[PDB]
């Protein structure tokens, strides 16, 4: 039976939008063409005078809903985007052989921070034996409280490096600074950006500018608005290597570190055709709520699952509470292995 | 430069052919609107956004990159929503639109709203008369005329002091007499509205209840000045919904009060937000007053956001009192005793 | 090397000395807990903390930074408070430490919580016998036998549609036994709640009325499943303790829904706390719940979402079907009409 | 009448919390004498294997209150601090004559983004005329959306300085990486910290190393803790000329851009002892709500209150809507100089 008039004007919006996309794009032309021109003359692209010229058309004789605040706001959007121009199925990301994005479902796994050879070693040959491919370390470690293990930095690459050569592994670590993006091309399979960073431009930049798989935590407080836009950075910038990590978010709930958003998952998936994996450790904080948020990512369809194990976590250097100790590990992988 | 204005010419033509299809577009938005208010659906729909943006997407050849399209077109949207939004905001009985002269409630000679500021003071909980006539004797010598006391509480927990209820109100109505005291008390069910009338001047609905829609009924239809607090996470458009319901009854004395909101920070019990008033004054023709004591939750900030609130503009602060705090039954940690309580006084006297 | 043996060996001993204290100071902390719990003061107080690290402050010479000693007596005060807070969670009637085995609500059948995985499916608003009976069908048809249906709405406006109310009830009822079906509904006040007994099987508490603490009561002293919704702002914590509102009455059918919380997320209605449902199922030994349909506030999350949601162990997924759900009265946009309904049931049918 | 038994119970936990004191700081004296011992031997400063023995020993014969686990947590953070170790009145800062944190208070006022000289200039006046010695302008703007103006750089801050001298104002702009702290010595009085560099650490370091007023914005969503820990960062570093800055946090609140936190100010300045400024601006990105939250911020004992002064707002490349013309910015003066 259903709603014909609302249909009807939802079409007539449709067909509005069309009209305006195409004039918007008109005016883009006659953009770049003056561009063109004052650019010869060697004239700024920016003309404040002539903006507010323009404005004081818009604004006569206003008498459509808007307020004349808002309709400007909206030409300014426009303005803004004329200025900026003077100047689909799913992605794949081959690492070593896994197909991320493929369809199937892919695990991280490794620990927090890298702190010796032997400590890697350690996990490196536990994960294997799991058959995971994608090993993780904190090569750099973005650090909040006074007392925090900054990171080993390069002699951590050195050592991933080492264990990816060894165990025949892609090994995955953060990076935290541009100048340190070109050095570690050599060293590692796969950088990751870290929540803190997510909107650290010059770092996304210069990812964007290499041939290396991009691994793009989601902000503590982001939008998902704004977690896409700043793949779009990267991307925009030649690097269609993404892989976006759902991690959780910042919310008034102490049971939780931060409360994990599965929500996130199919949206993005939905949204950019990038592949999305989630980090149960540092969503949950929780040792005991790993392996359901693993499975319920799953289920989801997560394109992986990102989790962190060490040997001895009592002692690690971050994270003690979170990482799984090796036991840990092969039940949890049983378990969801078990997820068949 | 013959050809920079002569472009320039032309991309006026176009700014107008813009123009006009914004806002023809407004007004099938205004009429969706219209559709949506009255069968009661959700004004913002993502669903619907990206189905139009994939269009915008899956026609674009023009010069622009299709993220900055969209862009574009997001910032129409969200003008269209608002548009909607306040639209239905300007028919409330609760908005300045509506209503553009400002409410004054009168309680007990005090013409709240009037301009002028007011305190409200008193014990979290009402424990006993000799607590409560403790406090009444000191905030009448600071001049003040309008108590508040908990004849019923809130709790999180159930093994909590629920409150003395009834016999609660009776000490209220007491003092009230004794002391010339305006005197307020929340009430939680709506059964009980009906009973208090005979006891108290003004009815206080705690935060927790602020979408007891039942419970505002109950209030919305008596002749009794209503204290309306925002609730723990409630957007604005909700609490000034909220105060709908009540004037839709019939009952058009309403105070809101700010008293916090719920936010990751841990420092404070509540996050105030001081911001919420002149917006209430300005988007309602309500009174706005402000809980120091429950935003805060702390003693050491009591007198400076007492002062905040009282710059800004709020008609009125409200504060927490009571004799012996460290055997009070709530909020034995921020409440005022009297020696800090005329502290507290003597300073924002300077605030007005 | 000699000399860093012995020097360990003096560190150990400290160690112990430390070890000792920490647990001292354990002790005292539950004392105070103790005192804290029987006069109803909050667990966590921040300017006692501040006091007490001033004094740590005022008092360091040692070697190592004050900032840095302060971090490390955080982490001491942090595990006090935590200590206190499992202390009162051990003893209430809603932990599986009070109730280690895990409670089944039989509802016409159904043995919900019983390890095995219910679904609750049925529209929003009951709007007409006709309406709800086309639902009820297609719903018998896909195995199901819990129907849920709005009689009455907690609505944002006042002038949205609040619910047939009774009529509502009449109708379930009908339905109820002319499809063999246990029948859920929303009620929204303490008188309401008896008078539904005759009509519904089980009475749903909204996530608004989480803290309307007299409709907890309410349904607390009848004979009847309860469905208590966790609240928009709510913690586990407030979650937890509602429902012992509820269980301290002597009513221990008790079904916990998670449906999502506030956050500044806008791409969905609320924010779907699936970490929520292993949490509630460890510390209460109540049968927990996912509304789908009321978190996402998304057609394109429903599936998903579902899944998700069986995967981590849920009890059961409630969701929102209705024959036309375009002009439907509540939720336009987030109902499945039938086919969409029946897709959705052959999608999760293969997650038990 | 009061409570005698609680009062003689956290008496005795006091006395506690000093016997505490005591012996992690004499454990610290060991422990310092142990790293001179190893680093002597060349060995490395961190033990898992020492750590693990040590906490088995804390977990024999555990009949105190707490979990094991929960005992390890805090000996880990002592052990975590020894490691660390291996290796009061209110703050005043002059700037250009203002004596900031002297109890008066100040304002900052100027443009979102630096532009072109004659905006600048515009405004410069316009706030001399109103007796402000602060000026703050974006040299560089940190940038969300994809036509956002990232900011005119370097030329920027040349403007700055230009205009420093000529007009006799104290210039404040936002750095966004460490490379640039050490240009921007010569140009400005004052560098800020954007929200969404809070906790770039690389920054705050490369910030804590130079002899200039910093002005640090608390993060979009940053617990005070986290807010102070940045702080201390600086400090610790050499650099004790800071200003905070509040300037709102992210919550469910649409009617605001973020939600103004004045809570914090009180907080902050007992906390720490360093002056407290508002921003006004970009915590409720309302013109409308400007006034008003001065006054507010200043009665509640902000050190000054900070806001944006634009020539045309309307067509600003940044903050558009937000943004005070000059005659906004009078108006706002007067009723706020009539905060007397
Ligand atoms: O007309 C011009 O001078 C332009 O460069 C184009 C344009 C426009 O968008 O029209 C855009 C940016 C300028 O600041 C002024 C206007
Ligand atoms: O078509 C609708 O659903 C509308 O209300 C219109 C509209 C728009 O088209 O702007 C506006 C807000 C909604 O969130 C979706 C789209
Ligand atoms: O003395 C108190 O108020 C306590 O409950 C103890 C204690 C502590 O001392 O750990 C713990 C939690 C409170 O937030 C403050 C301090
Ligand atoms: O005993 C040692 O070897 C130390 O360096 C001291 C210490 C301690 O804190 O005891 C701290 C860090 C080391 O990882 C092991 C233990
Ligand atoms: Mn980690
Ligand atoms: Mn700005």
């Amino acid at each position: 039976m259903g709603n014909e008039r609302l249909d009807e004007l939802r079409a007539r919006v449709d067909e509005i939008n069309l009209q305006l996309l195409k004039l918007i794009n008109e005016r883009g032309r006659l953009v770049q063409e003056i561009g063109k021109i004052k650019e010869a003359q060697g004239t700024h692209r920016y003309d404040p005078v002539r903006e507010r010229k323009m404005l004081d058309l818009i604004s006569e004789h206003n008498d459509g809903p808007f307020e004349t605040s808002t309709l400007q706001h909206i030409f300014k959007e426009i303005f803004k985007a004329a200025l900026e121009l003077q100047e689909p199925e799913n992605t794949i990301v081959e690492v070593k052989g896994e197909r991320i994005g493929d369809g199937n479902q892919y695990f991280v796994m490794g620990p927090c921070a890298v702190e010796s050879y032997e400590q890697v070693a350690a996990v490196a040959e536990a994960v294997k034996k799991q058959g995971i491919k994608l090993l993780r370390g904190g090569a750099y470690k973005p650090r909040t409280s006074p007392y925090d293990f900054q990171g080993l930095g390069v002699e951590g690459l050195k050592i991933l490096k080492r264990i990816a050569d060894e165990f025949d592994l892609a090994v995955i670590s953060e990076i935290v600074t541009p100048a340190d993006i070109e050095i570690a091309l050599d060293y590692i399979d796969v950088i990751q950006i870290g929540a803190r960073n997510m909107q650290n431009f010059e770092l996304l930049k210069a990812a964007g500018q290499v041939n290396k798989p991009i691994l793009l935590k989601r902000g503590l407080a982001a939008t998902i608005e704004e977690f896409i836009n700043a793949a779009e950075y990267i991307m925009s910038q030649g690097n269609g290597q993404i892989i976006l990590c759902e991690r959780g978010i910042r919310t008034y709930e102490r049971a939780t570190r931060n409360t994990l958003d599965i929500s996130a998952v199919p949206i993005l998936k939905k949204e950019t055709h990038l592949p999305v994996f989630v980090d149960v450790t540092h969503s949950t904080g929780r040792r005991d709520l790993l392996i359901p948020c693993a499975k319920a990512a799953l289920a989801i369809g997560a394109d992986g699952v990102m989790a962190e194990v060490h040997p001895d976590p009592a002692v690690a250097l971050s994270d003690s509470a979170q990482q799984m100790d090796i036991a840990q590990f092969n039940e949890f992988m049983e378990e969801v292995r078990a997820f068949q």
